[PDB]
């Protein structure tokens, strides 16, 4: 499938509201889809590296396909 790669959370930089830019899984780039925070949050919290993909998933990527964990 279009997928991409993993989506852990080592610096989450947040300006816009809840896009921000992630710096986490194995990339760092801008994130918009309707609620990526959850993702970030329930993925650290429970441990912290879902699966980020789809949307080129590079500078300004990953729009709506990611798999928690």
């Amino acid at each position: 499938t279009p997928d991409c790669v993993t989506g852990k959370v080592e610096y989450t930089k947040y300006n816009d509201d809840d896009t921000f830019t992630v710096k986490v899984g194995d990339k760092e780039l801008f994130t918009n889809r309707w609620n990526l925070q959850s993702l970030l949050l329930s993925a650290q919290i429970t441990g912290m590296t879902v699966t980020i993909k789809t949307n080129a998933c590079h500078n300004g990527g990953g729009f709506s396909e990611v798999i928690f964990r």
